[PDB]
């Protein structure tokens, strides 16, 4: 299995590995794939481009 | 409901932040979305990065 | 330029035939994109496939 | 946060249940987001549809 | 490497396989991937849910 | 036909240019699509952001 994460700009390389790392082991607990068969990739989107509710992140102060 | 954008690079500010507020409102018009559920977020896509017929944009743009 | 849509499934042709005309409105408006150049796509989600706070839109359905 | 998840098709029930918990419980703990702000859909990919090497999962007798 | 692609739904098995074939191979070609380190995946999309010029693909009579 | 392709950032724009059109063939190839209606895309995914078993592509030294 494949999981895409998509993330606000700015976290660390710290947290961009345990995401990657939990994320992996939630696949392989969840539907028992074989921890080399699981890829987990990160998509980090600028604070410009991520809007919620019709207002982008940078206008949030996120 | 979420939308994920892919845009040709090179975008303002203020354009994205027009299509986060346009793309959020055909949300709400056309699924009757409450505004604060709808979720915005935009890819900027390199030209040496977008084909179109076989032929990426920088190359189509020279 | 392109717009994914994800929704909830269970909404009507109608419903999504209107997803596909605002939402090119909106990009048309928002990027002065030419409205023959603009691609909508809608996925269908289960409600068993879709989880807000780690709980599935089937389960908070009960 | 966001997370999309991929799986060939025929996961049950309880085992999407299990991808949404784990998968949100993970992303808590990587970058410390609120139960709340955590949003995770799965994709059911046909076994026709999932290729491995140039080869269908259907292919390769799944 | 990983493909996504998008089909309007009704192409064939074989079609499908050709697809994932095809595209192993180009991405083989163009990036020297091992061929087993090659994932690609197909999402149908009913002609209710693709739009283009803000008309859907079944209104269109694709 | 769409094609999205996802690959560790570092390609350079000629191996890009081969993604593009090799891809764009592969699909005109299996699904009979005429040149003018198959788009492809690359997204290029940092290293420290593409998991491969639970360890980044930049903890597993490329």
């Amino acid at each position: 299995p494949f999981a895409q994460i998509y993330l606000i700009e700015g976290r660390t390389e710290e947290q961009k590995r345990a995401v990657i790392e939990k994320v992996t082991q939630a696949m392989m607990e969840a539907v028992g794939a074989p921890k080399e068969n699981v890829r987990v990739w990160i998509h980090d989107v600028p604070k410009e481009n991520w809007g919620i509710g019709g207002v982008s992140a940078k206008a949030l102060g996120r």
